[PDB]
C-alpha cells in the first residue's frame, strides 16, 4: 500500500513501460488513469488491469495537443479523483544525425517528448499547486545524459527533459510538488525497444555498455517510478535517477 | 517484502541516519547488523530495535581498522546469516579550507569516509562475490557533488565516494553485486547535523533547498531501503540525490 | 595567430557575445562571417570589425529557417572561403514556468536555440564532413546544467543543446569534426543580460543573483569569447563533446 | 605572450604531461618552476627547456610531505618570483579493485593525488591570497568522472580531486584565486600511460579515434592558467577525445 489514496495519470500508459508503471501502481493501491494517443489501447489495457478491485481507466489524448491533453487530465480527475501524481512517460524515438536528419521527424520527436511533458504538466499543475500536493515523474533516458550515435533529435529531446525537470523542481518543490526524472537504460521488450534493435557483434557492442550484463525490463523501470511517486520519496526532488544497469557510470 | 530474506550490515548503524536505515530495513523484513565505532551504542540500539520478532544485532568496529571491520562482519554473519547487503554509512565531517586545514584531521576525515568504505566493502565482497549476490550502498552527500565553503577534506572524501561507487559498479555489477551511492542533503537532527549547525547563516543554508526544509534521517533511509531491495535490480552505479532539490539548482 | 587560416561563421554574430567572439577571432587571424536575424546589424558590425586588414562580412538569416541559414553559409563560403568553424551563438530567452508559460513563446525559444543549432550545423556539416575538418561550438548556459526559476522553455532548450553537443561529438569526432558547448554564467551587458535584469527590479533579488557566483561578479562578453576562441583553435584538438562551464563558479556550488 | 608576467609552479614537472605544460607555459612567456619527486630530473628537464631566454628552474619535493613541498615552493619563489599559478600535476596510478587492493598501495595513490594536491595548494595559497591573485589547476582524469575497471584507488583519488576543485573554487574565487581541474583522457606516451598499457577495446571508448598527447593536455592547462580564463573557476574541463560524452 505504498500508493494508498494516490491518483496517478500516466501518459503513454497503454503499452510498454507506461503499462508496467500502471500495473505496479495498482499493486501499491493507487487509482490510475492511462492516457494514450491510442484511445482503444488505453481502454483495453485499463480493463485488463482492473482486477481484484483495482481501479484503472483509459483516456485518449495526444500529449502535443494542449486542448486534448488538458481535457484528458480533467476527465481523469472527474473519473477517479484529483491527481496526486503525473508520469510523463509518452515519448517517441527516431534516428538521424544532425547532417541528414529528417527535420519534420525532428520536430515530432521534440514535440512528443518535450512539448508533451510541458503541456501535460501544465494541465496537472493547476490542481496540484492549488492543493499544495503533487509528484511529477518525467522520462529522461541514458540518451538524455550522454550522446548516442545517430540519434540527434532524441538526445536533444531527452536532454531537454532532464534539465526541464531540474527547472520544474526549482519552481515547485517549495510549493508542495516534487519533480524528478527517471533515466532508463535500454529496455528491449517494448515497441520502442524493438524499434531500436530493428549481428552477434553489433548488439553485443551495445550490451557491453551495460556493466550489469543485461538490458532493462519494463518492470525494472516501473519500480523506480513507483518509488519516486510515493511519499517515501518526500525529500527527493530535482533528481535525474539513472536506472540503467551502470551504463552512465562507466 | 520488501527486504524479506535480506541480511544487511550497516556501518555507523548505532545512531543518526544509520539507525533510521536499520529501523526501516527491519520494517521491510530484513535482519540487520549495526556496526559502530561505539560498541555499547550498537548493542543498545540493536536491543531497542529487536521487538516484535525483529532481529537486530550490534557489533563494535572502527571501519578504518581492517582486522576489526572484518571481524565484525564475520561475527554478524555467524549471528544473522550471510550478508546480502552492506550500507557504508559510517562517516565523519569537519571544517577547514585548503589553506588552513589541519593535515591530521584531513587524514581522519578521508580515512573514515573513504578508507572505511574501501575496507568494509573489501570484507563484505569476499562472501558476496562467492555467492554472486549483493548490494552495497555508499554514502556520498551533496558535499560530494558540489563544493561546500570551509569543508575541504569532507568534499574531497565525499567526492571520492561518489566516483569510487561508479568504479565499484564497473567491477562488480556483472558479478551479481550492485553498488550505488545515496547523496543526502543536510539532515539537521543527527549528531553530525548538530555539529554542522554549531541564524542569518541558517536561513542562507535553508535557501539552498528548493523544497524549503532540511532532510530527516527517515527521508534518507527510504532511499537506501529502495536501493537495497530487489525492486532496484537494474539500479547500479547511481549517485542518487536525496537532497530536496539542492543539486538541481 | 591562434586562428590563422580559419574561417569561422558565427550565428547571432551582430551583437553581444557573438560580436565579442568575432572580435577575438579576428584578433587571432581568422576570417569571420557574422550571420544574424538582423541583416543590417550583421553588416554594420562586420564593417566596424574590418579594420587593420581584418576580414569580417555580414549576412542575414533566421537560424530557424533551413533555406535561409543554408543560403547564408553558402554566401559566406563564396565570400571568405570554406568554413573551418561554426559558432551556434544565436539564442533567445524568455520567462514562464510550466504552469503558465505561453505555448507559442515556448516553441519560439525551443526553435531559435535547439532547431537553430540543428539547422545551422546541418548546413555547415556538409562541407566540414567532406573536408574531414571542422569545429562546432554550441551555446549552452548555466541554465542548461541547472534549473533556473521561471525559465522553463529556456532551461529545456539549453538542456537540449548540452546533450545534443554530446550526441554530435559521438557522431562526428572520428570524422574530423569536434563539437563542444560553452555554458556561460550570466553576462549582464548584452541585450539578453538586460532582458534578464529588467525582469525583476528588487535589489534583494539582484544581490541574491550575484551571490550565486563565487567569483563575485557576472561575466563579460569578452570572458565568454576567450573560451570559444580556445575551443575553435587547433590547440583544442583533443577537446570534443565537452560542456565547458564559463560561469564564475556558479555550477560548482 | 599569453602568460607574460606569470610565474607557474608545476608539480611532477620533470616528465610527461607536467613537462609538456612547462614547455607550453614558457612558449607563452611564463617563468616556470618544475617540482618533482626526482630532483635530478626536475633540474635536467629545466635545463633542457631553458633556451632562447626562457626561465625554467628545477626543485625536488615529495608533494605528500608538507615541509618538503612548502620548502620547494618557497625556494621557487625566491629564485623566480612570487607564484601566480600552481599546477597540481603530480599523481600516480595503480591497479586493484576494492575486493583485492592492498591497503598500503591504496594509501599511497590517495596520498600523492589527493594529499599532494592539498599540501601543495596549502603552500601556494598563503602568497596567492595575500596578493589576491592566483590560478590553480588540479589534475582529475576521465577516471575521476566515471568508473574504470580494476582502478579503485585511482578512481577514488581523481574523484576526490574533481570535487575538491569545486570546494576550493567555492572558498577562493571571490578572493582572487581561480581553481579548476583538467580531466584528461588516456595519454599513452608518458610513464603512466606506458605503465597502464583489449587495447582496441580501450580506443573504441574514444570518439575522436585516438588517445591524447601530453601537448593536447598542456594546451588546456595553459588556457586555464591565463588571464583570458578570468571567468573560469570551479570547472572540471574534460580534455578526453569525447570519452565522457558517450
Ligand atoms: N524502451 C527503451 O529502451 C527506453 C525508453 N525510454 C522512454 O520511456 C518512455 C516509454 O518508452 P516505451 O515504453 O519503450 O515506449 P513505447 O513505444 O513501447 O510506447 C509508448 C506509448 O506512448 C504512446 N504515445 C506515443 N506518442 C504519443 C503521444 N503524442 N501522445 C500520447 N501518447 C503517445 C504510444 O501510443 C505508446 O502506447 C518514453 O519516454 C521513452 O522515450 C527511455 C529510455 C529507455
Ligand atoms: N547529517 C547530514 O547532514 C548528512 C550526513 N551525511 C553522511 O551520512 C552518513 C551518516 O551521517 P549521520 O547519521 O548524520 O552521522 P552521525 O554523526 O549522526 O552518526 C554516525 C555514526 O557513525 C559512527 N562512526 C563514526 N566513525 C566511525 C568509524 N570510524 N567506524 C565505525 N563507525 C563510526 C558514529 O559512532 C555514529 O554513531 C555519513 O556518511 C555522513 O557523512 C551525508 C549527507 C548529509
Ligand atoms: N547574456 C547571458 O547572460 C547569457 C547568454 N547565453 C547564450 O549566449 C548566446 C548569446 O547571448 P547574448 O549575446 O546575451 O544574446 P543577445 O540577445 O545580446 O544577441 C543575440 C543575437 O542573436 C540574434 N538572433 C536572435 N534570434 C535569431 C535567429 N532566429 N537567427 C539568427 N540570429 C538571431 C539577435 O539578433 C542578436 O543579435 C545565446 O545562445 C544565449 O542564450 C548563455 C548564458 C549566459
Ligand atoms: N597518462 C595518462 O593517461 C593520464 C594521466 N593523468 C594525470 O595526469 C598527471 C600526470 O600524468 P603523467 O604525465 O602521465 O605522469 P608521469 O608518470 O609520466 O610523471 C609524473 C611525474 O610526477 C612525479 N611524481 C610522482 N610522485 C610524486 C610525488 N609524490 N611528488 C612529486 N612528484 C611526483 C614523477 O616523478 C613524474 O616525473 C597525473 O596527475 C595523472 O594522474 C590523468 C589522465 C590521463
Ligand atoms: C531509446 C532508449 O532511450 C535507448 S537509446 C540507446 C541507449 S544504448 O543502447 O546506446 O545504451
Ligand atoms: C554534512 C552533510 O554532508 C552536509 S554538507 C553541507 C551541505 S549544505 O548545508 O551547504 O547544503
Ligand atoms: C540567460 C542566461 O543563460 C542566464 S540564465 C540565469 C542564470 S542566473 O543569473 O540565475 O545565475
Ligand atoms: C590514468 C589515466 O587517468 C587514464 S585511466 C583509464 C582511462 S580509459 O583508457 O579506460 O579510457
Amino acid at each position: 500500500n505504498r500508493l494508498k489514496n494516490e491518483v496517478i495519470a500516466i501518459t503513454g500508459g497503454g503499452a510498454g513501460i507506461g503499462l508496467a508503471i500502471a500495473s505496479a501502481a495498482l499493486r501499491e493501491g493507487a487509482k490510475v488513469a492511462l492516457i494514450d494517443l491510442d484511445q482503444g489501447l488505453a481502454e483495453r489495457s485499463a480493463a485488463m488491469l482492473s482486477t481484484g478491485g483495482a481501479v484503472a481507466k483509459g483516456f485518449g489524448a495526444d500529449v502535443t495537443k494542449a486542448a486534448d491533453i488538458t481535457a484528458a487530465i480533467t476527465s481523469a480527475e472527474q473519473t477517479i479523483g484529483s491527481l496526486t501524481g503525473l508520469v510523463n512517460n509518452a515519448g517517441i524515438a527516431g534516428f538521424g544525425s544532425v547532417h541528414d536528419a529528417d527535420a519534420a521527424a525532428w520536430d515530432r520527436i521534440m514535440a512528443v517528448n518535450v512539448t508533451g511533458t510541458f503541456l501535460a504538466s501544465k494541465a496537472a499543475l493547476a490542481g496540484m499547486l492549488e492543493r499544495h500536493k503533487g509528484t511529477i515523474v518525467n522520462f529522461g533516458s541514458v540518451a538524455g545524459l550522454v550522446g548516442i550515435p545517430t540519434m540527434a533529435a532524441y538526445c536533444a529531446a531527452k536532454g531537454a527533459i532532464v534539465n526541464l525537470t531540474r527547472q520544474m523542481a526549482a519552481d515547485y518543490s517549495g510549493r508542495g510538488v516534487r519533480v524528478n526524472a527517471v533515466c532508463p537504460g535500454t529496455v528491449t521488450s517494448t515497441g520502442m525497444g524493438q524499434q531500436l534493435l530493428g549481428s552477434p557483434e553489433v548488439q553485443a557492442r551495445r550490451l557491453a555498455k551495460y556493466p550489469i550484463g543485461r538490458f532493462g525490463t519494463p518492470e525494472d523501470i516501473a519500480e523506480a517510478v513507483i518509488f519516486l511517486l510515493s511519499d517515501q520519496a518526500a525529500f527527493v526532488t530535482g533528481a535525474a535517477f539513472a536506472v540503467d544497469g551502470g551504463m552512465t557510470a562507466i
